[PDB]
């Protein structure tokens, strides 16, 4: 929405700039003038075979006279008409390089100097500047909106000129030469961009209904993929398949009702288009019969209108380009022009020689650009005696760090003045000020170059020499001269990281290099190991005393040597003295002190589409027909204006115009029909494969086991995405771009064999002329690519170095070398900038180069129709049908390479797909092999389980477990921590079997036997309980399947599970809809429903995990009294972390590392004191 001013947007273009889109936009204009004219002579050479088109079919009579006088008009006619398109490609050849060639060189000369003064403009902000903006953004903001700038005043402008010169030099060949067909042209102008928005109404409407209507498919999905683990354990596989299947069906069927429509909506929209055409054209007719027009004039303003008319068109993307590069010049110029109050780049200001470093705070009030929301510094008062070093000390706020900021200068204060010496700090020149402060902060950084140059960011003249003694001073010299490569080792974020104490040591010596007059030291010694502090700690005090020094600092080790200690309390100065003072006072300080101490040829997904022989062979047969009618509306073309120019006497030509024209309208209508037809075969047979594969996915995808789901690689999110994305890109590559890809092959065929068997050796040539014009379009995008990925390479060298710059900011200005960053940014450039003027030559070149092949192309295509072709008797007729035959046949197979990517973009969303139904996993519910036994009693046997799981076999879970359960028993499962209390549950479930050991039922290895029977024995009840959105009733009755269960029966579960009070409460009662969808309820009442459902299925064995987890007060006393009613009765295993509630139990087992350690009855374990009884009395206790 913000923009810039046209002016200011160009202030740097000067000079030659100005005059480059002076030239460029004159040349593209004359660029453009070029096409209309082209088409002005096609005009004027049809009168030429016209008026012997009519005067040779006048004779029948003379022959040999009819080659006298005729081809002298010919060859002084078409010559002249032949050296005049010659010369048109020769401009166009010219202009067409000015125009690119100056637009690029304009935009690449601005482009640069955008880019250093911006980046000038970033080092340039004062600190307050940028502790309200993110680094991040401005960084982006740098690489991609001057990006933005370059698309818009670059060689698009020259297009846009060019546009509005064929636009305007349109409409004038246009209304001069006739100006009745333009409005008769215009009037049918709003149909066609009616037509055309009945899509944007259509697609935008009917785009959201699809993705509405497998949103309905895919929420089914989405919580059966969720709740997998509850699905599978009730087996409710085949009605989530049979229930996303219904979903499917429905979304068939609104899949084919679109195709029906859609298709539709195509058809009548061409033949509304095409018979907008031929009506301006029939109408065209009418005019000549009547002697307003000549036959050539009608096409010189027809196409002439016409071709300025989508000229339009092609100027509109130019448009949006140039705005988006205004707009997105606002927020750069806007750096560029704000200037700031500090500078540091600013030349003013005194340089006091001779600084002495005496420095005191008058009542300074400050705050950080939080503003009024926090006031850190409530007054203040401070000096610090030259040479003496002072210490500050304070327990939170920080309002210590602030004076090292203030100190700097890097905020000014709200209220106060900061002064070293006796002037205040705003009279001393920023940078010099900076330069005479020393400054270590807490974090030290350093720039990824050598160790001399991070030494040498501290002054930028300086000798190895002077880098020695300035290491060995801060004692780092030693400790470098050992690690490889001397001074010349590397440093930053990659490579060469090294110990913080060791880091810090570096940037105290390029501090140390700032020979300052002012030492600032914040939290330097903080945050660092004990051993390292002591060696960085001697290099400090080694630091000091040449030197007034300001240190804040947690560690009071380095305090007792300051000459003053002050203490902050709420940003008011408190306390200060000497140590030993501080200690008497009993204050702040003391109290401080004493606290611290592969893409494939993929057949079989076209196999599987073999479903629908037909329907495909109706489509293409469909297709070649429409293919082989559309160089028919050439061929009628070419005859309406043939047999026109080939007129002779005229009574005859006005009955036959009405009787092509006629045939067009019956040759459009049945292009409808068969349209219509390619269109909805295709939708309906890619809508039901759709189905076929998103039922067999999500057939297949039930079929895996619970070592698949676990994988961090498959989540319910992208299981969906994966099972929608795939069935719509294979339905892409089978649908229109097929359909498509055929119709055009037979478009070019039969439009090939009709200008083939017509012009002898005239085909031949057009047949060497299109396809090199081609080739040379395809490697000027092959060029184009390539240049634009160089540049994109060697720019971001230069915007990496100004990432460093610019997110490490807050220290390089304090250690001013901005100018270095100034500088290196302006290197890095140099060889874009030069690398950005031969893009100018290259563009320039390849786009006049195939507007010459386009024109150069043409001068051949009549010369030779004339001359060797027309000298000879071959007819003008022909080499027009030829012409629209060749170059649209040519035209729609470039519909070939825009649907290339759809065929890649489905296979290999294909490949996933074929993979994703042949995987088979290792414990199958679809297998209907197992034993199924017999009788009905309940044991468990765990015996030496070892067991791991796949996603993390690294610390073992169970570990030599064994367990053994009689009927009508509970177990109880107590547990250190971990799944080893939970595992037990999914092994008896069989969601694994384990590594080594085994756990049987009945004395039967569940491993041998039938996996969906074993799990048709169990009453899980899980923690938190997931019902899926339906009836209560039916979340009930989900826990008997295959088998509809009674009324009275998901009865009697709800009146087990004490849930009864809400179900008759409900309005619906049993017909309520719980899933957060249609009613919402605690999670007791979810619990008591998983509870009915579980003893719907009159288990064997329940498995009750954690089943008191997320509850409270008296939903845990009425869950469990549900609970415990529910036992006592069956086979069961508990695990529930109420101890309290398993003192009546039959045997408690506790696991530890995996082992059963320790196990009996309550009183039995609480007899023994271990384990079981730490657990007892920890609970009872807290
Ligand atoms: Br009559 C008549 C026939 C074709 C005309 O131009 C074409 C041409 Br040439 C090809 C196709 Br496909 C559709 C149309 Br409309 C015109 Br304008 C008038
Ligand atoms: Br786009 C384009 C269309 C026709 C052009 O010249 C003609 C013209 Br004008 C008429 C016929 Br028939 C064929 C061609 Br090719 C040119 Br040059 C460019």
């Amino acid at each position: 929405k913000p923009a810039v001013s046209v002016l200011t947007m160009f202030r740097y273009a000067g000079w030659l700039d100005r005059l480059y889109m002076l030239v460029g936009t004159l040349a593209a204009i004359i660029h453009g003038v070029a096409l209309p004219l082209m088409m002005l002579i096609f005009g004027d050479m049809t009168d030429s075979f016209a008026s012997v088109g009519q005067v040779s079919k006048q004779s029948t009579q003379m022959s040999e006279a009819d080659k006298r006088a005729m081809f002298a008009k010919l060859e002084e006619e078409m010559t002249t008409y032949a050296y005049y398109y010659t010369g048109i490609g020769a401009g166009v050849l010219i202009v067409a390089y000015i125009q690119v060639s100056f637009w690029c060189l304009a935009a690449g000369r601005q482009i640069h100097k955008i880019r250093q003064k911006f980046f000038h403009a970033i080092m340039n902000q004062e600190i307050g500047w940028f502790d309200v903006h993110d680094v991040g953004e401005l960084n982006t903001r740098l690489t991609d909106d001057v990006s933005k700038i370059n698309e818009g005043i670059g060689d698009k402008i020259g297009m846009f000129f060019q546009a509005m010169a064929t636009f305007f030099g349109g409409f004038i060949i246009g209304f001069t030469r006739g100006w009745k067909l333009t409005l008769v042209i215009l009037a049918i102008s709003p149909v066609l961009g009616l037509s055309a928005g009945i899509w944007a109404k259509i697609l935008s409407s009917f785009t959201d209904k699809e993705l509405h209507a497998y949103a309905k498919a895919g929420a089914v999905a989405e919580e059966v993929l969720a709740a997998i683990r509850t699905v599978i354990a009730f087996g409710g596989q085949k009605k989530e398949l049979e229930r996303y299947n219904n979903n499917l069906e429905e979304a068939k069927r609104l899949g084919i009702k679109k195709a029906i429509t859609a298709n539709i909506s195509m058809g009548a929209a061409f033949l509304l288009i095409a018979a907008s055409y031929a009506l301006a054209f029939w109408y065209g007719t009418s005019l000549v019969i009547s002697k307003e027009y000549s036959i050539g004039q009608v096409l010189t303003v027809f196409f002439s209108v016409l071709i300025g008319a989508f000229s339009v068109g092609q100027a509109s993307p130019n448009i949006e380009a140039f705005a988006n590069a205004r707009g997105a010049a606002y927020e750069v110029f806007k750096i560029i022009d704000n200037k700031p109050s500090i500078d540091s780049f600013s030349k003013s200001g005194h340089k006091p020689d001779n600084i002495q470093g005496n420095l005191e705070f008058k009542n300074i009030h400050f705050s950080y650009p939080s503003r009024k929301e926090v006031q850190i510094l409530k007054g203040l008062n401070l000096k610090v005696k030259s040479g003496q070093t002072v210490a500050l000390v304070g327990n939170s706020g920080c309002g210590k760090s602030t004076t090292v900021q203030l100190m700097q200068r890097l905020y000014d204060p709200l209220d106060g003045m900061v002064s070293i010496d006796g002037q205040d700090i705003r009279t001393i020149n920023v940078r010099y000020l900076r330069e005479i402060i020393g400054v270590v902060s807490q974090e030290p950084v350093l720039f990824a170059t050598t160790i001399a140059e991070n030494i040498r960011y501290g002054r930028e003249d300086v000798t190895m020499d002077e880098i020695e003694k300035a290491v060995k001073e801060a004692n780092a010299y030693d400790f470098i001269m050992k690690l490889p490569h001397q001074f010349d080792t590397l440093v930053g974020e990659r490579g060469a990281q090294l110990s913080g104490g060791q880091k810090q040591r570096i940037a105290i010596a390029r501090a140390l290099v700032r020979n300052p007059k002012i030492l600032l030291l914040d939290e330097a010694t903080s945050a660092l190991d004990t051993e390292s502090e002591a060696v960085v700690q001697a290099a400090l005090d080694k630091a000091r005393e040449g030197r007034t020094t300001i240190v804040i600092a947690h560690r009071l080790s380095t305090v007792r040597n300051a000459d003053v200690i002050a203490g902050f309390d709420g940003g008011v100065i408190v306390e200060q003295g000497n140590h030993d003072e501080l200690m008497r006072e009993k204050g702040i300080y003391f109290k401080l002190v004493m606290t611290q101490t592969p893409p494939a040829s993929f057949w079989r997904i076209l196999k599987l589409n073999s479903t629908e022989w037909p329907y495909f062979v109706v489509g293409i047969f469909c297709a070649i027909i429409n293919g082989g009618l559309q160089p028919a509306f050439s061929v009628i073309f070419s005859k309406v204006v043939g047999v026109f120019t080939n007129g002779g006497p005229p009574e005859t030509q006005r009955q036959n115009s009405n009787l092509f024209s006629l045939l067009f309208l019956i040759l459009g209508i049945i292009s409808f029909i068969t349209f219509f037809l390619q269109g909805f075969t295709f939708g309906k047979a890619g809508e039901i494969l759709t189905k076929r594969l998103r039922y067999m996915v999500f057939k297949s995808m039930l079929r895996q086991d619970v070592s698949w789901f676990d994988d961090p690689k498959n989540t319910t999110g992208a299981l969906t995405t994966r099972l929608a994305n795939d069935a719509a890109q294979v339905k892409g590559a089978t649908g229109s771009r097929l359909a498509v890809i055929f119709q055009n092959i037979a478009n070019l065929g039969t439009g090939i064999i009709i200008s083939l068997i017509y012009g002898w050796q005239l085909t031949l040539l057009l047949l060497a002329i299109v396809p090199i014009i081609a080739i040379a379009g395809v490697v000027e995008m092959k060029m184009l690519s390539g240049q634009a990925l160089k540049d994109k390479k060697e720019l971001e060298g230069s915007g990496k170095i100004a990432t460093e710059a610019i997110e490490n900011f807050r220290t390089v200005v304090s250690l001013t070398r901005e100018q270095k960053f100034e500088t290196m940014y302006a290197q890095s450039l140099q060889i874009p900038y030069r690398n950005a003027m031969k893009k100018a030559h290259v563009f320039g070149i390849t786009f006049s180069f195939t507007q010459a092949m386009m024109y150069f192309s043409y001068a051949a295509a009549f010369r030779f129709g004339a001359y060797l072709v027309t000298q000879q008797l071959m007819t003008f007729e022909n080499v027009l049908l030829v012409f629209s035959a060749i170059v649209f046949g040519a035209m729609a197979v470039g519909q070939v390479s825009s649907f290339a990517p759809d065929y890649a973009k489905a296979t290999v969303s294909a490949s996933h797909i074929i993979r994703i139904i042949e995987k088979t996993p290792e414990i199958d519910s679809y297998s209907t092999q197992g034993l199924k036994p017999n009788m009905l009693e309940g044991n468990v046997q765990f015996s030496g389980v070892v067991f791991n799981y796949p996603t993390r076999p690294s610390i073992p879970v169970l570990q030599g477990l064994s367990l053994e359960v009689k009927k009508g028993q509970t177990l109880a499962l107590v547990g250190s921590s971990g799944c080893g209390k939970s595992t037990v549950v999914q092994l008896l479930e069989r969601f694994y079997d384990p590594m080594a050991g085994s756990v049987f039922l009945d004395g039967k290895e569940i491993k041998q036997l039938n996996v969906q029977w074993l799990r048709a024995q169990l009453g899980i009840v899980s923690q938190e309980p997931i019902l899926f959105d339906c009836s209560i009733a039916e979340n009930i009755a989900y826990g008997d399947n295959s088998r509809v269960v009674s009324y009275e029966e998901i009865v009697r579960a709800a009146k087990e599970a004490n849930i009864h009070q809400f179900i008759d409460s409900l309005p619906d009662k049993y017909n309520t809809r719980v899933g957060d969808k249609g009613t919402q309820l605690s999670g007791g009442q979810k619990q008591r429903i998983a509870i009915a459902r579980a003893l719907v299925r009159q288990p064997h064995i329940l498995l009750l995990d954690e089943a008191t987890s997320a509850l409270d007060t008296e939903s845990e006393k009425v869950v469990q009294e549900a609970l415990d009613k529910a036992r006592e009765g069956r086979t069961c295993i508990v695990i529930a972390h109420r101890l309290s509630t398993i003192q009546n139990a039959d045997l408690i087992v506790v696991i530890q590392n995996g082992k059963v350690k320790e196990h009996g009855t309550h009183q039995q374990l609480l007899a023994q004191k271990g384990i079981y009884f730490s657990m007892v009395s920890v609970q009872a206790g807290a």
